[PDB]
């Protein structure tokens, strides 16, 4: 697939189909680069992102790269939980007039932790349409965090698992300070029950996979 990088290599976009790309950014933490993934949706009414990035500098540069390439503005972002990889660029979004969608719980947690607040407009199931691009958001229950949601593209059967879903390279659950490891299995089961025919699964970190990433996450939770 087509892969396009910034000069530093810290931001990359990879094409999944004509209108759907994965964005990946490296956040540097004590000398260790840590990548994280979101989506870029190229719609007839603008660009929509699933997730920002670790901080405002990276978010600014991601927006600028995609607006230049796709020749449209970023209009909306969906924030999938209130950790820095997802929400760290919220100040940039607000000051540019980019709408930052989230559940109410994600917005409360953002505020509790000193971030600017997203809209708190998403429910347990929300169906959005941007141009011709359909987007469903789903709260499956607690897992990696109490608030994590997934994003589904029904025209492509693409699931953005976010940090609820571990990549094949993840050999443990990672940081579980804010996680609910009992509920996590049930939450993944709720995803597997809702979306029974999945073409790709985008984890929060690591390589794109398929429903096997869900099953891998269930095994890590044993
Ligand atoms: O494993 C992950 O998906 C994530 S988001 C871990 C994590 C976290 F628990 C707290 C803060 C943060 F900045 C993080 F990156
Ligand atoms: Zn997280
Ligand atoms: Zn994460």
């Amino acid at each position: 697939k087509t892969v396009i990088k910034n000069e530093t290599g810290t931001i990359s976009i990879s094409q999944l189909n004509k209108n759907v790309w994965v964005h990946t950014e490296l956040g540097s933490f004590n000398g260790e680069a840590v990548p994280s993934n979101g989506l870029v949706l190229n719609t007839s009414k603008g660009l929509v992102l699933v997730d920002s990035s670790w901080d405002d500098k990276l978010t600014k540069e991601l927006i600028e790269m995609v607006e230049k390439k796709f020749q449209k503005r970023v209009t909306d972002v969906i924030i999938t939980h209130a950790h820095a990889d997802r929400i760290g660029g919220i100040k940039t979004l607000k000051e540019r007039g980019i709408k930052a969608h989230s559940t109410a719980l994600t917005a409360e947690l953002a505020k509790k932790n000193g971030y600017e607040e997203p809209l708190g407009d998403l429910q347990t199931v929300t169906n959005l349409k941007f141009g011709n691009m359909k987007v469903e958001t789903f709260y499956p229950g607690k897992g990696h965090t109490e608030d994590n949601i997934v994003v589904w593209l029904p025209q492509y059967n693409i699931l953005v698992g976010g940090c609820l879903v571990k990549s094949t390279s993840a050999k443990d659950l990672g940081n579980v300070a804010d996680a609910y490891v009992n509920e996590w299995s049930t939450s993944i089961e709720n995803v597997l029950k809702r979306y029974r025919n999945i073409n790709a699964v985008v984890p929060g970190h690591g390589e794109v996979g398929d429903k096997g990433l869900l099953l891998h996450t269930l095994d890590l939770l044993k």
